[PDB]
């Protein structure tokens, strides 16, 4: 489930 963290994170 990071490709929701990622984004933010990005």
């Amino acid at each position: 489930s990071r490709s929701e963290l990622i984004v933010h994170q990005r």
